């Protein structure tokens, strides 16, 4: 299943990563690449955004209408084991990069000193091109159950495996 473009355009440079719009208030992106010492996010206060992270998954809700061309789409607590997501990689050019991961166990899991609440998966070399392989974190993890698409990680960490931190 290819990502439409509506659902690349809700991934967004973020920080010293990337972050996905979930709806038009809920953005999520991995804690780590989350700027440190600003005062606003997107130009709104802190005052003005309600945080929830744990385990390097954040989510910002802003208090304003903040993308409003979006739906609401359903953010889960990771997916079923096997499932085959796509990672939406972006370039700073813009090209579009969807690299396929079959996703394994929810796991906590401790990476270089840090907590980490996450879903390893093994890169899908089978559905990727060929050499395509292994700044890329805060990229959603992305899978379509029927009709609708679901966003259920944002990229932490790599080695052919990968790790997508999780959050309900």
């Amino acid at each position: 299943h290819h990502a439409p473009p509506t659902l690349w355009s809700r991934v967004t440079k973020f920080g010293s990563g990337w972050g996905f719009w979930v709806s038009p208030t809920v953005f999520i992106t991995t804690t780590h690449v989350v700027p440190t010492g600003v005062k606003e996010f997107f130009g709104e206060p802190l005052s003005s955004i309600a945080i929830h992270q744990a385990g390097e998954f954040t989510q910002f809700r802003f208090s304003k209408k903040m993308r409003p061309d979006l739906t609401g789409m359903v953010l889960e607590e990771g997916c079923p084991e096997g499932t085959v997501c796509s990672v939406l990689i972006k370039r700073d050019s813009g090209e579009l990069l969807p690299l396929a991961v079959r996703m394994g166990a929810i796991a906590s899991m401790r990476i270089q000193g840090r907590l980490v609440h996450g879903q390893s998966g093994m890169l899908l070399t089978g559905a990727n091109a060929k050499g395509m392989d292994l700044g890329d974190c805060g990229a959603p993890y992305v899978h379509k159950r029927g009709n609708d698409w679901v966003v259920c990680g944002v990229h932490a960490a790599a080695t052919n495996t990968v790790v997508c931190a999780v959050q309900a």
